[PDB]
């Protein structure tokens, strides 16, 4: 069952074997992925997170981010450690109490301390719309239509050796999959459909790193939502989904009753499907319980291309229809060298005092804020443009902005901007060498909002900045509860800081 919008959520250590290999993990709700947290648009979520972690090899502190939720007036509940809070220490709990006005769609939640979400603290977060404009396009939309794509590692995240390449050991679809090496015939996930019905499949990348080429043999997929933003219908036969992105698509169960492979090919790790790696099963009711015998095409006919997506609503693009046509036009210099990423020459290292607390304590320009050179102020009620030119090693990098979604004025692999009707989303691939992926948004949400690559290994290696949006109004806009005020003293005492 789904939990929420008011729920406890316990964070524990446990052994799991999602690909047949046992390792310890950091889990929400006792499972990988964690339980779906759900409610309706506009609801008050009160998620009391109980940190019960005891194994230091995966960190005993935690903090949880609710990915894609804007947190307007509740920046303190956003979750990124040392940006909006100190971590919750073991044996303590913290109530993330926030509202979701004006949002409805497919989201997720994850640890936002170090690389801890890779160790298992990841799960779906759905905000249903009772008056969804896409409601008539499908029959079924429930916990059984959520599809998570995850990378899974045999080596613990804190134990990945310095200087060696990090790749995953399995792709997990709905928590199950097979290992790329020493493959065993462990159970595959089954997604069940009834012939003739239409399903809102909510595809969630909970990846720490790889992008996936997602497809379903014999079927096509009609996209209706992108990162929480309703889209015009776009029929595709393959979706390249980057870390932290979401799509909803209509699946029409219009093929013969049978078994069909679900495929999720990562860009690193095991290539292909030998032994049933990178696979799950779409099973029609009344089909034999057996593996599919279908194949993929050699070449997909209608892959998703981001510039083909358009909002369902008339969202437009803020600002003026040319490069630099914004109140605050930025161009970030995104680089990598010698194991560290940097933005405008500064590698992100989390500060001792969370950025929000520094602001509440009276630091009132971004040059006063730590880490020095990592916090950029944005003015209020302004159109912001951020160009994110690619080229840094380890791409393609999926950049994500907290507190906001944004118009994708320029997408990967296409030099032409779109100032008319591009999709809006919250995580975007910046593409390849020579690209100039560019985003726009308006600043109507005071607080410090993280901007970073969502490949968690890259975030850990410094690929981030903080946008201190409307510093002057941050304190008045974001009243903080006593429990939040208690986090830093508790954390610093526990850690002898
Ligand atoms: C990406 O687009 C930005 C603008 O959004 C470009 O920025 C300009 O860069 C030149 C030097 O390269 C400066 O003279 C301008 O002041 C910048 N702003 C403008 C023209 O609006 C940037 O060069 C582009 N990058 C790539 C790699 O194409
Ligand atoms: C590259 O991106 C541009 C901009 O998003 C795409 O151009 C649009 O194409 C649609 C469909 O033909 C037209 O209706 C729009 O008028 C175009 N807009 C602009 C600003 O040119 C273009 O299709 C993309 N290229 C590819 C190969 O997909
Ligand atoms: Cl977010
Ligand atoms: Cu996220
Ligand atoms: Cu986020
Ligand atoms: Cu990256
Ligand atoms: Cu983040």
């Amino acid at each position: 069952a789904q939990i929420g919008p008011v729920t406890d959520l316990h964070i524990t250590n446990a052994n799991i074997s999602p690909d047949g290999f046992s390792r310890p993990a950091v889990l929400a709700g006792g499972t990988f992925p964690g339980p779906t947290i759900a409610g309706n648009t506009g609801d008050n979520f009160q998620i009391t997170v109980f940190n019960d972690l005891t194994d230091p090899s995966m960190l005993t502190d935690t903090s949880i981010h609710w990915h894609g939720l804007f947190q307007k007036g509740t920046n303190w509940a956003d979750g990124p450690a040392f940006v909006t809070q100190c971590p919750i220490i073991t044996g303590q709990s913290f109530d993330y109490n926030f509202n979701v006005p004006g949002q409805a769609g497919t989201f997720w939640y994850h640890s936002h301390l170090s690389t801890q979400y890779c160790d298992g603290l990841r799960g779906p977060f759905v905000v249903y719309d009772p008056n969804d404009p896409n409601a008539s396009l499908y029959d079924v939309d429930d916990d059984t239509t959520i599809i998570t794509l995850a990378d899974w590692y045999h080596t613990l995240a804190q134990q990945e050796p310095i200087g060696a390449a990090i790749t995953a050991d399995a792709t997990l679809i709905n928590g199950l999959g097979r290992s790329f090496t020493n493959t065993t015939a462990s159970p595959l996930s089954v997604i069940t459909v009834q012939s003739g019905k239409r399903y809102r499949m909510r595809l969630v990348s909970i990846s720490c790193d790889p992008n996936y080429l997602f497809s379903i043999d014999g079927h096509d997929m009609t996209i209706i939502e992108v990162d929480g933003v309703n889209s015009q219908q776009l029929t595709v036969d393959q979706i390249q989904i980057f870390a932290a992105q979401r799509y909803s698509f209509v699946l029409n169960a219009n093929q013969p009753v049978g078994n069909y492979w679900i495929r999720a090919q990562p860009n690193s790790g095991g290539q292909g499907f030998d032994g049933g790696i990178n696979s799950a099963i779409l099973r029609y009711e009344g089909a034999t319980v057996e593996d599919p015998t279908t194949t993929a095409p050699t070449t997909f006919s209608n892959p998703l291309v981001e510039t083909d997506l358009h909002p369902l609503a008339d969202l437009g693009v803020p600002g003026q229809p040319f490069r630099g046509g914004a109140d605050d036009p930025l161009v970030l210099n995104l680089a990598f060298a010698n194991g560290r990423f940097s933005i405008d020459g500064v590698s992100f290292v989390p500060p001792t005092v969370p950025v929000l607390l520094q602001i509440l304590s009276g630091a009132q320009n971004a040059q006063d804020l730590l880490p020095a050179g990592s916090v950029i102020s944005l003015p209020s009620n302004s159109v912001i443009e951020v160009a994110l030119p690619a080229g840094a090693a380890g791409g393609p990098h999926p950049f994500h902005l907290h507190g906001h979604n944004f118009a994708v004025v320029q997408s990967a692999n296409n030099a032409t901007p779109n100032y008319v009707n591009p999709i809006w989303r919250d995580t975007v691939s910046i593409g390849g060498t020579g690209d100039n992926v560019t985003i726009r948004f308006t600043t109507n949400n005071p607080g410090p909002w993280f901007l970073h690559c969502h490949i968690d290994w890259h975030l850990e290696a410094g690929f981030a900045i903080v946008f201190a949006e409307d510093i002057p109004d941050t304190a008045s806009a974001n009243p903080v509860p006593q429990a939040w005020s208690d986090l830093c003293p508790a954390y610093d005492q526990a850690h002898n800081i």
